[PDB]
């Protein structure tokens, strides 16, 4: 079984974005990174993207990471001490809902991968 699989599917992933930038929005250190943005849009690629990422489709129908962030990295100081701010608000959310320790580590590694972390700091 996936990790998408094994989280919930659609219901769990969808139920986890919506949360997760309720979350991201109430934060001081992140939220008006999203000043700008399209929430609406956010949140539908995310859903799909983390779709992608916990292995429920093979491709992300969407911008990769670099390109994603690099105006936020270039213009806005987007820094480490904001990528750990969205990977913590990322796993309180999902605690929150009660996913076991098991799957917060399996998502905690997703998130905090040098594959990750690079690209979307444009390092
Ligand atoms: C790392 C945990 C991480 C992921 C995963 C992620 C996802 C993500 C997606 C799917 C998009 C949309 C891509 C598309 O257009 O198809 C996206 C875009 C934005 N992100 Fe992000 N993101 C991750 C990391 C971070 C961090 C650390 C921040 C800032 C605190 C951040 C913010 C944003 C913003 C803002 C956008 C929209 C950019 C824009 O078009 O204005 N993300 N992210």
């Amino acid at each position: 079984s996936t990790l998408y699989e094994k989280l919930g599917g659609t219901t769990a992933v969808d139920l986890a974005v919506d949360k997760f930038y309720e979350r991201v929005l109430q934060d001081d250190r992140i939220k008006h990174f999203f000043a700008d943005v399209d929430m609406a849009k956010q949140r539908a690629h995310q859903k799909a993207f983390l779709t992608y990422a916990f292995g429920g489709t093979d491709k992300y129908d969407g911008r990769y990471m670099r390109e994603a962030h690099k105006e936020l990295v270039e213009n806005h100081g987007l820094n480490g001490e904001h990528f750990d701010a969205v990977a913590e608000d990322l796993l309180a959310t999902l605690k929150e809902m009660g996913v076991p320790e098991d799957l917060i580590a399996e998502v905690a590694a997703v998130a905090g991968a040098p594959a990750h972390k690079r690209d979307v700091l444009n390092q």
